[PDB]
């Protein structure tokens, strides 16, 4: 069952499923992009010719797949996890629809190097891992990649290199939030039907906390658009 192993593969912890932090990362992503400035969110609509709200789910969703690299035995119980959600994202992206370009450019932003392609040994190194790896796996990763678009409600584009480093950099952003344990708390369960609506609100008060004077000293100013500087 690929339903079954795509929810068993784990992020960080035995008790958290790399689901739960796919969902949380796209929560926390679709929090920190309704409150960014009008200006900052027209650019989203601009970059993939949707209406604004569908813009920021198609982002949200992107950006909750960057750990998607992480749904093979390699990383379940040497080359980053990032090497493969780049690999993973390039044929997946483009069996969803996005044109070649777009697809390749978008992998590479969600991949291991901040948007700088992964090299060739890299790419060798991690293919050699695929070719034995059970061929469920496959299937269990696409099946992801629909339940977090599923969940997000994303629809598809009807790019421009600042529409990809600004996905690159929010996907930066919204994983280091949604990894941290204080704000997101392991052994939440993903196949429940509220988890989204729990895990916005926890993002909510993530965004918050780390706005405090405490943490949060200057603004971050990446590609039209806004992060605190920690
Ligand atoms: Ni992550």
């Amino acid at each position: 069952s690929m339903a079954a192993l795509a929810l068993w593969a784990k992020s960080g912890n035995p008790f958290h499923p790399l689901l739960a932090h796919m969902l949380d990362t796209a929560a926390v992503a679709l929090a920190v992009l309704r409150m960014e400035p009008p200006r900052t969110r027209a650019l989203y609509a601009e970059d993939w010719g949707l209406p604004e709200e569908g813009a920021l789910a198609w982002a949200a969703a992107l950006v909750g797949l960057h750990d998607l690299g992480k749904a093979s035995p390699v990383f379940q119980a040497w080359v980053a996890h990032g090497v493969f959600t780049e690999l993973f994202l390039r044929r997946l992206l483009k069996e969803k629809g996005l044109p070649e370009r777009a697809a390749n450019d978008l992998a590479a932003a969600l991949g291991a190097h901040h948007g700088f392609p992964a090299n060739a040994e890299e790419k060798s190194r991690a293919r050699r891992h695929l070719r034995t790896e059970d061929p469920l796996w496959k299937e269990a990763r696409r099946w992801l990649l629909e339940e977090v678009f599923r969940r997000l409600g994303a629809p598809l584009p009807p790019a421009r290199p600042e529409a990809v480093l600004r996905v690159m950099a929010l996907a930066s952003f919204a994983d280091w939030v949604a990894s941290d344990p204080s704000l997101f708390p392991y052994g939440r369960d993903p196949r429940r039907g509220d988890y989204l609506k729990e895990a916005l609100r926890l993002a909510q008060e993530a965004l918050n906390r780390l706005g405090w004077p405490a943490f949060a000293k200057a603004q971050r100013r990446e590609f039209g658009e806004l992060f605190p500087y920690i």
